[PDB]
């Protein structure tokens, strides 16, 4: 037993990992079948940011001046399209490393793994959620745009998320794999703000229930409560709402502990109310809200891929 903070293997996503520059900016590109994906901001001079006319930067643009590179071997770029905010760069050879893959476009609190990669090579990878402001909370330096956010169900890898923007404040935005942003946020160099950053109820619940069967259950009381008395705390402390689809999709866990969806939430307004006086759950000191409930599932029962 135990829980941690645990990403899926990423070693079918490191091999479709390469490096795209076109003029003086380089970034990832994710290469799949015979075509590239990666950031359409991959043509914009820093200059450029401040206020791009992508569909007029493209112009002035060739197959030729996408130069991209897997390991140290180019590949040849015949043929390049925008959609939305990724650009698609169609080269001569299917990658041979394709894995069984998806695009998909996720809900706000789904999470997935992030490989972090700089000059088309993986250096490392970690869990993320999407926020219900449609931003992640992630570690992204220079040079770490196109990295890619994916889950893997046995063998197929669904892709989510591609890196394009930090914030002013420090948190993170892109797009899925259509190039369409999460959230309001557009790939200009301007004054964004996030919104509200509310807590995933149906993840904390999933984490107290995590918790529970890796014996730490001091938080558990002897109260109950209704979704509607939860939900007038929930919104004091900026939580989400919780619906009964949140109760359905937690009722595995509730079956497997013999404890009650409404009995968890009763402990969780207290400590929303109480705190946790200085106490530790799962070794954090606060309420996470990172882990879905299929999360959970998974790692108490050892699913492989």
């Amino acid at each position: 037993s135990g829980f941690r903070k645990m990403a899926f293997p990423s070693g079918k996503v490191e091999g479709c990992m390469v490096q795209v520059t076109c003029g003086t900016t380089t970034l990832n590109g994710l290469w799949l079948d015979d075509v590239v994906y990666c950031p359409r901001h991959v043509i914009c001079t820093s200059e450029d940011m401040l206020n791009p006319n992508y569909e007029d930067l493209l112009i002035r643009k060739s197959n030729h001046n996408f130069l991209v590179q897997a390991g140290n071997v180019q590949l040849r770029v015949i043929g390049h399209s925008m959609q939305n905010c990724v650009l698609k760069l169609k080269v001569d050879t299917a990658n041979p490393k394709t894995p069984k893959y998806k695009f998909v476009r996720i809900q706000p609190g789904q999470t997935f793994s992030v490989l972090a990669c700089y000059n088309g090579s993986p250096s490392g990878v970690y869990q993320c959620a999407m926020r219900h402001n449609f931003t992640i909370k992630g570690s992204f330096l220079n040079g770490s745009c196109g990295s890619v956010g994916f889950n893997i169900d046995y063998d197929c890898v669904s892709f989510c998320y591609m890196h394009h923007m930090e914030l002013p404040t420090g948190v993170h935005a892109g797009t899925d794999l259509e190039g369409n942003f999460y959230g309001p946020f557009v790939d200009r160099q301007t004054a964004q703000a996030a919104g509200t950053d509310t807590t995933i109820t149906v993840n904390v619940l999933a984490w107290l229930y995590a918790a529970v069967i890796n014996g730490d259950r001091w938080f558990l009381n002897r109260f109950t409560t209704t979704l509607n008395d939860f939900n007038l705390v929930a919104m004091k402390y900026n939580y989400e709402p919780l619906t009964q689809d949140h109760v359905d999709i937690l009722g595995p866990l509730s079956a497997q502990t013999g404890i009650a969806v409404l009995d968890m939430c009763a402990s969780l307004k207290e400590l929303l109310q109480n705190g946790m006086n200085g106490r530790t759950i799962l070794g954090s000191a606060l309420l996470e809200d990172e882990f879905t409930p299929f999360d959970v599932v998974r790692q108490c029962s050892g699913v492989t891929f």
